[PDB]
């Protein structure tokens, strides 16, 4: 209905060329069975020769005269046919891709500056409706849509409509019964792509399903990857993610099963169709001469016409795709939400002084996040006034600096400008008058003349002078080289953001506005530049009523009138004397106050390098391939020798040799090509299975294998990893179908088609290869001339877009209303390129396409031409004139096929990368050695010596600068100071996760770094300050078994009653088998911080590690896991790197850590003795 109504907004030239293009449409449609109707007459002729010839044989001489004149006739009449459509259909073509190209320009061009347009005349609508900059990446994409939807496609569809309904009509005239047997077939083909379609939706939801489990598997544990590593968990959470991989192969083979048979048994109907045609064909000949060879091609002209309601379908799909996404925008590009917003028209006052006269205002933001953040507002302010505010976040002092633009009309009362309405005044007018000085100094990247020159398109280079000289921001220009002609380069980085704010001071100057609105135009500056900017703002006042609005309270010191907000109610009038006085808000604040994707190297070829050395057998496939390949044509040759009985040859046993062939047809193809088919989709089934295993496998088993710079510092998030194995791992299942597809295809051409050449005249194959290789390469090379004029294309969409995109995220662009329509030109001469290169490959899309279609014509001409002449006279033959069509159409499958398998090979490559960087390693936690899990090595003195660290994201501050530390053994080091100074990072060296970038830290004398792995994660008992549960059940979360482990029903008992979580455990019937779900994040926190407790004390240690397990929780469960703790400890080292120090006060040692670098070091009483650092830390604790 409406969705294509809408679509057309139709030029005057438009609209009559819409069915101009039409019109081409259907003539271009209709000449191919019209010129398929002259190679069925070439056919009828040399029968009613043939048939007498043979019938007759009581002369030989008289033939080489009579019959030869007919035949002589009838070729003056074929030269004025093919060579007449061919001169139609070229030009035809080229009017239906002019289609494609001059009425899409100007749809485009009209939408891309409406929208522009629309969008700053309705200022604040397009903020409010989504996100800035969202919107011009889905425009960008809509406007090439708009090509496909008023494109040659539509022309496609009414030319696949001509060659199908008025193939029908030819067909039924010259026999109708015929016209009944393929209308039959029709519903058969269609009910078999019905259970395609059926098996297709099941089996996607089943490979879902099961790479589910996998994905989930995969997600929670390298993200809990820190913690699995540390309590030797590895090799149970791979095996379980070895569980899903064994049942998502088992579903991804069964699809291929399916889709093998559902797919072979569809080319079935096919081939029976195809023959089941010639046999009620033939009843129509032998007793009747109701068929004479005419109906027999015009029916196969109707098969290619069913196939043409299959290209019609992508037509629609992007017609579809095109008015969807076209209406959607529409919606924001024709009616603006106005009445409140607008941008022109409207009456104009005089302003001279202005007043701000607030009227009983009350507003809310759209959000409900804030909600009425102004409520009630009464405030009058006289001209050559300054008005001060000061408040709390949440008044709303923003709100009050938009409702005075009229940006938002007020929900109460009214603001009054000049004590006049101003939601009856034009708004342009009105922005000029009020002078704005954002909070953000963001301009656009532009020179310094030019950024002066949007404040009014008035300004001449001596006021620009004028300007930057007040504004104090004539230093920089001069540094700078070229003076005001100094373009401000990069995305400002020519500029500090004090320099920003001082081109937007010296441009509200240059303005002349009588209302100044100063919001943070002295705050967000240093101790310097701050004097600078008030200097310039006070030379900037007294000649005008304005509004400053400062955080700062020596600045609002010397304001004429300060208005308290507490929160969005004034509270507080007067000036600094009347206020201070009354104690108020004001007087209140001084007190207050006092990508890793694109792996560079590409792949030689190392796909199949890998496939193959994890390839076990089968040759089978791709020989059967090979058989398949070559199988095509047999039925080319087999309805040669159909109409070949028909034309030569006498009528005795004509009919014989037909039901004989007709059998034959069936057993030779229908069940071979089944077979043969089933046998190689058998053998890359298999293939992308096993890869799909062992790929999969192969990188999980390695990434718990490696951490450091990827899970010690992850620059692709989890998701994004689970999504490379997925893709992955499909992408070669298709590829290694790919390899075979190409092999099928090869032998289907090329190889056949030269054994069937060596049956030729020796000059048919001379002729012949000056088509069917050009015709090719022709297609080849607009494949390449399509993506040639398309990549240039985005280039030039892009700058049109980037500097539409700048404007539209700067907020600041709605503040000015004055550099919008200069904008707004821009745009148009940007926009005129594209223009200009839409008509230049309008001629070039169009030429490429005329000349495709002009060789198809060429191809029949050539092969009636040259099958007379020299031919005719000696040496005419049935065959050969059949597989010379053939021919064509197997260098469409070829180019077709090989075209397609250029995105496949690319994405394969690029899996491929990845697989090989994975294989290409980081050698850290391999599995080392230095003991032999001595236990004679246990706890020892643990020495950090001149330790430097700063993670690996460089820009971070340096945490440990100047550290050495050390730990005797039975004795619990606390670590306490505050934030940012290493406390974390000791703990992450010494369980061996990204060890220092300078010094080293030793247990008894060898490096952490060598230190054997798996006694180190029996020396551990490691506490998160996020303990998380992983998908198995409780029993098996708290304790983790391996072959460095042990598990045991008493073992378990143990750790939960020492660490206090058996309450929970009571609770809850199965006790421990309990399964909580949801990945236990339904668990309380002093559950969990338990829970970690009794992982850390199954593995046996002597070294206890405790990561702020007093600062995620509170009250009494802090007290309970602090007595887990407490029995825990029976004379063994732990480290508390916990913030409440009030709890620390059992350690040992205290260090007092500042950023690397111990301050105060000792035990508790000396310390907190100390008036020091120390004291100071537990005073300000609590
Ligand atoms: N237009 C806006 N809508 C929502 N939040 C805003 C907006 N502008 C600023 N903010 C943010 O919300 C905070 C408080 O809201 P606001 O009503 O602007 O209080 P105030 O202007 O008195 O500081 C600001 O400090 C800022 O971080
Ligand atoms: N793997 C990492 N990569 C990048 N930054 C990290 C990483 N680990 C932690 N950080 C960030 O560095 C901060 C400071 O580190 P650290 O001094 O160890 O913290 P704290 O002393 O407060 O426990 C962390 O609080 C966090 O914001």
């Amino acid at each position: 209905v409406s969705v294509l109504t809408m679509f057309r907004y139709a030029g005057w030239l438009d609209r009559l060329y819409m069915l101009v293009g039409t019109l081409a449409a259907i003539i271009h449609g209709v000449a191919l069975p019209l010129m398929m109707l002259i190679f069925g007459d070439m056919t009828d002729s040399f029968a009613s020769v043939g048939n007498v010839s043979k019938n007759s044989t009581n002369m030989s001489e008289a033939d080489k005269r009579a019959m030869f004149a007919k035949l002589e006739e009838e070729m003056t009449t074929y030269a004025y046919y093919y060579t007449g459509i061919g001169a139609g259909v070229l030009i035809v073509a080229y009017i239906q891709v002019s289609f494609w190209c001059l009425a899409a320009g100007r749809q485009i061009h009209k939408i891309r500056q409406k929208f522009f347009h629309a969008i700053m005349n309705q200022e604040i609508g397009w903020f409010d409706v989504h996100d800035v900059g969202e919107l011009n990446t889905r425009l960008t994409d809509d406007v090439s849509k708009i090509n496909e939807g008023i494109g040659d496609k539509i022309g496609m569809f009414f030319q696949a409509m001509a060659t199908f309904f008025g193939g029908f009509i030819i067909g039924f005239t010259r026999g109708w019964k015929l016209t009944l047997v393929i209308l039959a077939i029709s519903p058969v083909l269609g009910l078999s792509a019905g259970i395609w379609a059926k098996i297709l939706s099941s089996f996607t939801d089943k490979e879902l399903h099961a790479y589910a489990k996998a994905g989930a598997v995969a997600e929670e544990v390298l993200a809990a990857i820190r913690t699995v590593i540390a309590f030797g968990g590895q090799k149970k959470e791979l095996e379980r993610y070895n569980n899903n991989l064994e049942e998502a192969k088992r579903l991804g083979i069964k699809k291929a099963i399916t889709a093998n048979i559902s797919m072979g048994a569809a080319f079935l109907l096919i081939y029976a169709s195809y023959a089941l045609a010639f046999w009620y064909g033939t009843s129509l000949v032998i007793s009747k001469e109701y068929s004479i060879g005419q109906v027999l091609t015009v029916f196969f002209s109707v098969l290619i016409g069913a196939f043409s309601v299959g290209q019609a379908s992508p037509n629609i799909e992007a017609f579809a795709n095109a008015r969807g996404a076209a209406y959607e925008v529409f919606k924001i590009i024709d009616n603006k939400p106005s009445i409140d917003s607008f941008s022109k028209s409207g009456h104009k006052p005089d302003n001279i002084q202005g007043n701000l006269e607030f009227k009983n205002i009350h507003f809310s933001y759209p959000s409900r996040k804030e909600v009425q953040i102004l409520k009630g507002l009464n405030l009058k302010v006289k001209s050559g006034q300054t008005v001060a505010l000061v408040g709390n976040s949440g008044c709303g002092k923003s709100t009050t600096v938009q409702l005075m633009q009229r940006l938002y009309d007020p929900l109460d009362g009214m603001v009054s400008i000049d004590g006049q309405d101003i939601r009856t005044i034009n708004v342009r007018y009105l922005r000029e008058i009020i002078g704005v000085v954002s909070q953000e100094p963001v301009l656009f990247a532009t020179t310094i003349a030019e950024n002066i020159r949007y404040g009014r398109e008035d300004v001449t280079m001596d006021e620009i002078e004028k300007a930057v000289k007040e504004a104090n921001a004539y230093d920089f220009i001069m540094k700078l080289p070229h003076q005001f002609d100094t373009l401000v380069g990069e995305r400002g980085a020519q500029l500090s953001g004090g320099q920003k704010q001082r081109i937007a001071i010296a441009r509200a100057l240059v303005r002349n506005p009588k209302i100044l609105l100063l919001d943070e135009a002295t705050s967000a500056l240093d101790t310097e530049s701050e004097a600078v900017v008030q200097a310039a703002l006070d030379k900037a006042r007294e000649g005008r009523t304005t509004i400053v609005i400062a955080h700062r309270l020596s600045t609002v010191r010397n304001a004429d009138v300060i208005a308290g907000f507490d929160g969005g109610v004034i509270v507080e009038q007067g000036n600094h004397d009347e206020l201070m006085r009354e104690k108020g808000i004001y007087f209140k604040l001084v007190m207050t106050q006092t990508l890793d994707e694109d792996v560079p190297p590409a792949s030689f070829w190392r796909i199949l390098k890998l496939n193959s050395t994890e390839w076990p057998y089968f040759v089978v496939g791709i020989f059967c391939a090979i058989i398949n390949g070559g199988l095509q044509p047999a039925f080319s040759v087999i309805f040669s020798k159909v109409v070949g009985v028909f034309t030569n040859g006498g009528p005795p046993e004509t009919q014989r040799q037909n039901s004989n062939l007709f059998s034959l047809l069936f057993l030779i193809l229908g069940i071979i090509s089944f077979i043969t088919f089933f046998l190689q989709g058998f053998t890359f089934g298999k293939a992308g299975e096993i890869l799909t295993k062992r790929l999969r496998y192969m990188v999980f088993k390695s990434m718990l294998r490696q951490d450091v710079s990827w899970f010690d510092d992850p620059k692709n998030t989890t998701g994004a990893l689970t999504t490379r194995l997925a893709n992955d791992a499909a992408q070669v299942k298709g590829a290694t179908g790919s390899r075979l597809a190409v092999i099928f295809q090869n032998i289907a051409n090329l190889g056949t088609g030269i054994i069937i050449s060596l049956i030729y005249g020796w000059q048919l194959t001379l002729l012949l290869l000056a088509i069917v290789p050009i015709i090719a390469i022709a297609g080849v090379v607009e494949m390449k001339m399509l993506s040639g004029q398309a990549l240039k294309d985005k280039k030039e969409l892009e700058g049109s877009g980037k500097i539409a995109t700048e404007a539209i995220e700067n907020f600041r662009t709605v503040v000015s209303l004055t550099r919008e329509q200069k904008f707004e030109t821009m745009y148009a001469q940007s926009l005129q390129i594209p223009y200009r290169n839409a008509m230049k490959k309008a001629h070039v899309f169009g030429i490429t396409f005329s000349f495709t279609q002009a060789m198809m014509y060429f191809s029949y001409a050539a092969c009636f031409r040259f099958g007379a002449y020299l031919v005719t006279q000696q040496l005419m033959t049935f065959e050969n004139v059949l597989l010379v069509f053939s021919a064509i159409v197997f260098g469409a499958m070829a180019v077709g096929q090989v075209s397609s398998f250029a995105p496949d090979y690319a994405k394969a490559t690029v899996s491929a990368s990845h697989i090989i960087r994975i294989i290409e390693k980081t050698p850290e936690i391999d599995s080392y050695s230095t003991q032999g899990l001595k236990p004679n090595m246990l706890e020892g003195n643990v020495q950090f010596s001149g330790v430097v660290f700063n993670y690996p994201t460089r820009p971070s501050i340096p945490v440990l600068q100047g550290l050495s530390l050390e730990v005797k053994k039975g004795q619990t080091l606390a670590l306490v100071g505050s934030s940012g100074c290493g406390k974390s990072t000791v703990v992450q060296l010494l369980e061996r996760f990204y060890d220092p970038m300078a010094g080293s830290v030793f247990l008894d004398g060898k490096e952490i770094k060598q230190l054997n792995v798996q006694w180190l994660r029996a020396q551990l008992g490691i506490v998160s300050q996020e303990p998380i549960l992983f998908d198995c059940s409780i029993a098996e979360n708290i304790a983790y078994g391996d072959n460095s482990r042990v598990v045991s029903y008493e073992e378990i008992v143990r750790a939960a009653k020492e660490a206090n979580i058996h309450q929970f455990i009571d609770s809850l019937p199965d006790k421990y088998n309990t399964r909580v779900g949801d990945k236990g994040t339904q668990l309380s926190g002093g559950q969990k911080q338990r829970i970690a407790i009794a992982r850390a004390l199954v593995r046996q240690p002597h070294i206890l590690l405790l990561d702020e397990a007093t600062s995620a929780l509170d009250t009494e469960s802090e007290k309970v896991v602090q007595e887990a703790l407490d029995k825990a400890r029976e004379g063994r080292t732990c480290i508390v790197i916990a913030h409440r120090l009030s709890t620390i006060q059992n350690a040992d040692l205290i260090v007092v850590i500042q950023n690397g670098k111990v301050k105060e070091h000792g035990t508790h009483q000396q310390l907190l003795a100390q008036k020091g650092i120390y004291f100071s830390m537990v005073s300000v604790q609590a």
